[PDB]
């Protein structure tokens, strides 16, 4: 039987990620979690792009830049929603999920949803601590898999050629 | 590492401005502070292109044209949306998120939103005042830092070119 | 400052009317009030077209070929619904309301939303005799302003040229 | 009538800042808030110049020494003073606060009060946080306006010549 | 950036010192502590001017001509003040804060606040011991701090030079 | 400042695993997670070496073995103390710990502790799920992250030679 999935070695991808500097109290943590998870699983950090923005609302236009570009494998969502106002947290929260999933199926390439939806602050503060349920943490392994991952199946495409 | 953000010059940029009629009385308030922080940090208003239309409904087919001008970098959205029919609120409101949102991962052209979703005219009033919630005030910065981060990513790219 | 806005005569242009005659009851009333603003806001009826069909269902594809068409610069879109069965209010009215708004984006065209939602036999009465309440009336108007802007949009657009 | 205000455009600016390192705890927060504030105002921070000390007493002597560099047009007073003691609380605060105001008049050069005075800890984690009040951001922001304000006195003096 | 701060090595360095003889049975004290951190902080006890006056009123005058010396690099200023005489401790407390801050600002030398405001004499004894709170320790590290920081301000300007 | 840290990649790497056969219904459960997170970042499987003995007690001397040899470069410790029998718990855990130690620090091999101190038979199987804490999981990752740590130090000393 035919079997693709990914080991987890960051070697030889390079990466996208789009952060929004609203409520950076939390964003600083997990970018940082990203940028570990990548480096510590082998992948330089010369490759890495970041890109920073007002507010959750233009993640998405970020992200469609970065996955046109030629040479990032995956790209890393990154926000965090405080249910500030309930047309903002509703509205652009589904908005973002949503327009972040088409772009992927798109420019066919991955996207993790780095966003902690937190409907209180103490939310807030349990996710960015010492248990290693850092999501920058997560979501960036996710995106190193579905890399490898997408490297699997391209390559398993264009060199059996 | 490759990071990108963007300063908040006015200077050397030709923005874009929608205007919903329904509610004048505060909208006037708003493209006011809007052109102010434009003019303020440094770009001139002369470059300015707005547009006024009636109700909140048809703020996106107006955007629609003005992403398309080559010589219009960014659009700053503007209306306000007062719960004058629920219908009205639920549907158009959303629909202006979600068609502004659209458009803008179209065209590959920011658009902000300064939409103010007031239930209450005072609060509105409240909001205008110096301390700048003055929504448009914000909407028009998030315009100019996505202006020149664009003109960051691509000119980064034209440039190296 | 550059300003785009439209007056409100309706000479120089060709609309589209698209009916649905499910309650044709209170139809009647309303294209009669759409007609109504067009000739007597400056346009003649022999460029009006009047497309009709069975259900709410149906208006979004007609008006998409009222759109397609060179000379029909605006279309307005009129039917009726009522509370009669909820699944074909909710998924059905939205899918109007989103129908059109994703057509006059794509198509970079004015369509208007003339539908009445109304409980009663009634409260349709009440808007057809002498209240200046036909809201056929008023998207008439609604796209009058939105054709002459877009005439505004894209004749100053060709004649600057 | 001849009017001078400034824009908030740090091109072509070389800045002053002092620092406290007396509750570092708030410092390094509101001083990354200046330098924010200047470089995504425009300004380059290669002539930004950071000076530390140990506690509020020491700003005063050093500002005076930064104001008389040529090469410095505006300086940033930094520090939190807790009411620690209401010997050094009274007086080093008012002896600062007039200190600096004397600096100013007297080497005619800008300088802003950035200072966070809590009468308890409370009042310091209310005003580093995520609001975008940031002491340090504002009194930055205050700086470059009286920047490139004395530039526009001085400006409007010698180049008349 | 251009950044300076002062380490804390006594080398190369001669120090000012000033002494009340008001309430002396602490004072010796301090002045151990002072010269201490001082000589074990690696410099010299030659360089050490010590200059005794009666109660606290003097040391101003004291100090300001031990500044004016070319070769006494800073002054550490060290008192007592024991509300004996409320008016005594008001004005003259209050007169030394001032007095000293503005000799220091005129002669751009610094001067460290070596006092210890004590309202019952236990709290004296207590911060003397090993925990250093002998504020003259202090005192004396601030000084050589900032002493290394006006060499590290006006040696990176004479030898740049 | 020179840094040393280790990335997670199992590539080019030979590793040790000691396994005591004292409560094999969980046991077995570990060394399945500790192979696969040593595989899946990107070791192959054939350079383990997995040694099996009776109870928790000679743990110790087996691994003592395994670090001996040239080509082990890290050693995963791995057995099950339930408090069966507490002075077996007390003694054999701690000297377990001790033994442990004293080899790593003595062979300046790292050597992991894959130990899960259960006190009830529930509270194991509840954590070798997906949230990883396959107590094996992380005991084979921190050797990892140690085996190229030391492969770090000792080859910034061997290459740079």
């Amino acid at each position: 039987m035919e079997i693709y999935e990914g080991k987890l070695t960051a070697e030889g991808l390079r990466f996208g990620i789009v952060a929004s500097r609203f409520n950076h109290a939390l964003v600083g943590r997990l970018v940082e979690g990203a940028i570990d998870c990548i480096v510590r699983h082998g992948g330089r950090e010369e490759d890495i792009t970041l890109v920073c923005v007002p507010g959750s609302w233009e993640i998405p236009v970020a992200a469609g830049e970065l996955a046109r570009k030629e040479d990032i494998d995956a790209v890393i969502a990154i926000g965090v929603l405080i249910e500030g106002a309930e047309p903002h947290f509703d509205y652009i929260a589904s908005e973002v999920s949503k327009g972040l999933a088409n772009l992927s199926l798109e420019l066919r390439k991955p996207i993790s949803f780095g966003d902690i939806t937190d409907d209180e602050l103490e939310e807030a503060i349990e996710c960015a601590g010492t248990e290693h349920g850092n999501k920058g943490w997560e979501a960036a392994l996710s995106a190193i898999e579905m890399a490898n991952l997408f490297k699997s199946l391209r390559l398993e495409h264009h060199h059996h050629h």
